[PDB]
Formats: C-alpha cells, structure tokens, sequence
C-alpha cells in the first residue's frame, strides 16, 4: 500500500536547530511529542522523556 503515515519530519523544532530527548525507537513513533515541551528539558545530562515517564 503506502506502507503508512510514519514521516515525521514536518518538525518544526529539529529544524530550528532544538534538542531532542528521545531513544532511536521513541523518536520513531512520537518524534513530534519527543520535542514538547520544547522549554527547561532534561539537559542534566541526557533522558528520554516517554521512557522517563513510562509508558514505553
Ligand atoms: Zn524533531
Ligand atoms: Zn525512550
């Protein structure tokens, strides 16, 4: 078919040159949820925020 609707580069954020706060696998899927909130993230030093907060 068309495989499916799994091209999550319409992000904004990764273009604007933000961090990203997710595992390879995490990003895959919630890419656009991994860079929100975008403010005052982790940074001390690296985490996951979906693998931080379960549901993963
Ligand atoms: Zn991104
Ligand atoms: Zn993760």
């Amino acid at each position: 078919g068309a495989m499916g609707m799994r091209n999550l580069d319409e992000c904004e954020v990764c273009r604007d040159g933000g961090e990203l706060f997710c595992c390879d696998t995490c990003s895959r899927v919630f890419h656009e949820d991994c860079h929100i909130p975008p403010v005052e993230a982790e940074r001390t030093p690296w985490n996951c925020i979906f693998c931080r907060m379960k549901e993963s």
